[PDB]
């Protein structure tokens, strides 16, 4: 399939409306209409978030909507196995991290992915089928990893699992409650710049059980959801810049142009991790964050053409599942 690419325009904050910043981005069903401060440009994606102000009632039916066309089919593609990955990307003060964590009163993804996942695998075991959980949390700083979930490590790509960073704590949790003391720890722990990646992993493994066999088999599904550093424009950036690179080239694959034009996965230790995210065995979405005003115009022409050419990533995502799991459905 194609990654899915959605825009976020984040509503009009306190400066722009005190100060009479003019709005020059309009959100018309499933496009994006950037006005000028000649002509308007407009450019088509999978689903448009827009807000009508900031008020609560508008913040909470905001990541609500997020999260009913971006969430629940991602946790799905988790349930069936597949591996799935939700990447945020635009300017700073754009409402990446909003997005992907939210705030304390206004939940974003993350939690409401946890909370949910915790809530289908316990309305599911029984004595046919168990599932485990473990989490995964991270930060990409200077092209340097470091454990979020740890009171430095390396990337290596296994054979048959993908990229990996080495040495990255994995932990089994039980309950939702476990998982954001965990999630609480790593936000505290987070570098406070602009420049920093946050990757948080859950593997979801569920086994399935054959009681008139005593047979067993596993079908693992991988959610990494990824907080970028802000867009806006040298081993701080590499990751960034080589992102770019890599969206344009795979872009450029998925429409014809250049069979086998150079994509720098190995460039960067983010495009490296997110190897498969982007062009490999995954199911992956963008969220592209924008700001309203037009003092932004530019970073927000930026941020929608990139965004414009993630939809043409043409992906391969197929079910994780050992031989024995996948003959025990029937
Ligand atoms: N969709 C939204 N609705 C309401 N308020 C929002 C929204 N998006 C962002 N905000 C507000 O704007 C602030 C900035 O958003 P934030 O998600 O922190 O930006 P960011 O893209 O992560 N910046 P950065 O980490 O520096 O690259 C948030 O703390 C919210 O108060
Ligand atoms: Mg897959
Ligand atoms: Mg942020």
């Amino acid at each position: 399939s194609k990654v899915k690419v959605a825009v976020r325009v984040r509503p009009m904050n306190r400066r722009e409306i005190d100060l009479h910043t003019k709005c020059v981005v309009d959100v018309e069903a499933n496009k994006v209409i950037l006005n000028p401060i000649g002509q308007p440009k407009i450019f088509a994606y999978d689903h448009c978030f827009w807000s009508m102000d900031e008020s609560v009632r508008e913040k909470y039916a905001g990541q609500d909507d997020v999260f009913k066309c971006l969430g629940e089919n991602i946790l799905q593609n988790a349930f069936d196995g597949y591996n799935a990955c939700i990447f945020a990307y635009g300017q700073t003060g754009s409402g990446k991290s909003y997005t992907m964590m939210g705030t304390a009163d206004q939940p974003g993804l993350i939690p409401r992915l946890c909370s949910g996942l915790f809530e289908r695998t316990q309305k599911e075991e029984n004595e046919e089928q168990s599932f485990k959980v473990e989490v995964s949390y991270m930060e990409i700083y200077n092209e340097k990893v470091r454990d979020l979930l740890d009171p430095t490590l390396k990337v290596r790509e296994h054979s048959v699992l993908g990229p990996y960073v080495d040495g990255l704590s994995k932990l089994a949790v039980t309950s939702y409650k476990d998982i954001e003391s965990l999630m609480s720890e790593g936000n505290k722990s987070r570098t406070e710049s602009s420049r920093s990646h946050a990757v948080f992993k859950i593997t979801l493994t569920h086994t399935l059980y054959d009681v008139k066999s005593g047979t067993s088999g596993e079908k693992v599904g991988k959610l990494s959801l990824v907080d970028l550093a802000g867009s806006e424009r040298s081993n701080i950036n590499k990751s960034l810049t080589t992102l770019g690179l890599v969206i344009s080239a795979l872009a450029d694959q998925g429409a014809g142009k250049n069979k086998n034009k150079f994509v720098p996965y190995r460039d960067s230790v983010l495009t490296w991790l997110l190897k498969d995210s982007l062009g490999g065995n995954s199911k992956t979405a963008m969220v592209a964050t924008v700001s309203p005003a037009a003092d932004n115009y530019d970073e927000t022409l930026s941020t929608l053409r990139y965004a414009d050419r993630a939809k043409h990533i043409i992906n391969h995502a197929v079910v994780n599942e050992d031989p024995n799991a996948r003959i025990i459905r029937d």
